[PDB]
């Protein structure tokens, strides 16, 4: 089912982590859905008011090994990535 992948199909391989080049990465794994459109969003400090998912890699896809690595960020501050049903807070600094 290559398409908008269902929010609960991925898993926390690696929660939102500061990439290293001064941005954020997150790593997610699929259960079956092939090249999908990964609904990766982020909310400011566990508060879904404004989406803070300004994606350094704004076109993530899940493949034969899963979404893999993605890149997100928002001007230094509290972010958290809600990868569909997945989520994990972390102020990016």
């Amino acid at each position: 089912t290559y398409t908008v992948c269902d929010k609960t199909k991925f898993t926390w391989k690696r929660a939102p982590t500061d990439s290293g080049h001064d941005t954020v990465v997150m790593e997610v794994g699929f259960s079956g859905t092939r090249p999908c459109r990964i609904p990766v969003r982020a909310v400011a400090h566990g508060v879904p008011e404004v989406n803070v998912a300004m994606l350094i890699t704004p076109n993530p896809t899940m493949e034969n090994n899963g979404g893999g690595f993605i890149e997100m960020q928002l001007p230094p501050g509290d972010n958290i990535i809600y990868v569909g049903d997945l989520n994990h807070q972390w102020f990016q600094k």
